């Protein structure tokens, strides 16, 4: 008898995500203007003006791998 | 008797989500004005003017990989 | 008898999350102006006027390997 | 026998090309107003206001001469 | 046996190329008024606001003369 | 037997390239204003304003002369 266990693994197993190899090339706009007797905010208020946002949230992107090289005679 | 157990593994197993490889080339407006005699946000508002957002969420993109090479004699 | 148990693990399982490797050239708005008689901002009020932000969260992207090489004669 | 071979070249062979002998008496002299506000270029700009340069480009304007002069006897 | 070989070149062979001759008489002597508020370029900007510059540029030009005399005798 | 090889040459081959000759009188002698003011520039910038510069570049203007003279007797 004999018995030869050589399983041979190469696996890439491979998780890319969120923002990846963009170009972004001169962004952004000419004139931007704003004009008032007040700007007023007064509850969970978000305002942008003439920004520029580059926002990137990842609570996946996870990997998993599990084996079970199981012998028995 | 003989039994040679040699199973191989070339498997790529891959996520690629989100925002990737992406050309962005001069984005944005020429002009933008917003005028008022008041501007007056009281409960969560959202305001954007003349701003550019790249924004991306990936709570996706996970991998699981499982392989049980159980031999019995 | 002989039992020959070589396994062999050449695996790579990889994470790549958040922002990577973008080109950022030369970002940024002409013109940006606010004019009033008063600014007024009072409860939870997030403000950007002109600037640029890159901003990246990471709560995922995590990796798990596991490997049983159990054997019994 | 005698021979006289005299020929006389007396010929001119000119080019004259370009801007030649001419006048430019007050040029410009009047008013150019250029009020601009608010633009936005996303491109490649080429302007003149109120521009009065002589630019001169002569690649060519070269001359070759080939003569050629054989006697034989005999 | 007499040969007078006797050839008179008094030819001329010129080339007159660009800006030759002319007469400039007070260029500009106006009145060029730019005001510029608020613009944005993103790309190659060339300009020339009240420029009389005299730029010259001659890569031509050049003369070639080739000349090639023989006698042969018997 | 005579031979009398006595060509002339008074020729002449001439080159006249670029800016010759030209009478530029009191240029410029305006006004010329630039009031500027909240501009952006994301690339490159020629720019000229009330310039009068007086550039020559000559790469040619060269001059090739080849001569061959040759008797040859039995």
């Amino acid at each position: 008898v004999q018995i030869v266990y050589k399983p041979v693994d190469l696996s890439k197993v491979t998780s890319k995500c969120g923002s990846l190899g963009n170009i972004h090339h001169k962004p952004g706009g000419g004139q931007v203007e704003v004009k008032s007797e007040k700007l007023d905010f007064k509850d969970r208020v978000q305002s942008k003006i003439g920004s520029l946002d580059n926002i990137t949230h990842v609570p996946g992107g996870g990997n998993k791998k599990i084996e079970t090289h199981k012998l028995t005679f």
